[PDB]
Order: C-alpha cells, then structure tokens, then sequence
C-alpha cells in the first residue's frame, strides 16, 4: 500500500506510517484514522493538512498524493 505518514499538531505523537490505499477518500482515511490511531481523534475536529494545504473528505487522497505515490507527510490538526 502507500506509506501515508500521520505526524500529530505539534508533533506529539512520532511520524506514523500508515500503509493505506489512495483508493478511498480523505473522509473514508480519517475515519479508519480515528480507529488505528491510538489517541482516537475526534474525527468531526480532525482534519489533514498536507504540506500546508488542506484536504477535505469529499475528493480522494490519490488526486493531491498522485505526484510521488510512495510515500506523503500529512500533518493532522
């Protein structure tokens, strides 16, 4: 799968490789987020910043993750 890497607001928790498909949706990745994160974020709150720009859960992670695939730091807020 692709390596997307989680790194907590201010970095509170480590980089976390999250090894997922570009296949679904920001929303769809932020839900199974607040499951396999062990804080459990409130996924209402919760959003992902990649790289300074933000992803809404309508459209899905492949569109802005295309450009490398591998590998992609998003910063959750």
């Amino acid at each position: 799968p692709v390596t997307l890497i989680i790194k907590a607001p201010n970095q509170k928790y480590s980089d976390q490789t999250i090894s997922c498909f570009l296949n679904w949706t920001v929303g769809k990745l932020k839900t199974h987020l607040s499951n396999v994160y062990p804080s459990k974020p409130l996924t209402k709150d919760q959003r992902l910043v990649y790289s300074g720009r933000l992803l809404p859960d309508h459209l899905q992670l492949k569109d802005i993750l295309r450009k490398q695939d591998e590998y992609h730091m998003v910063h959750l807020v």
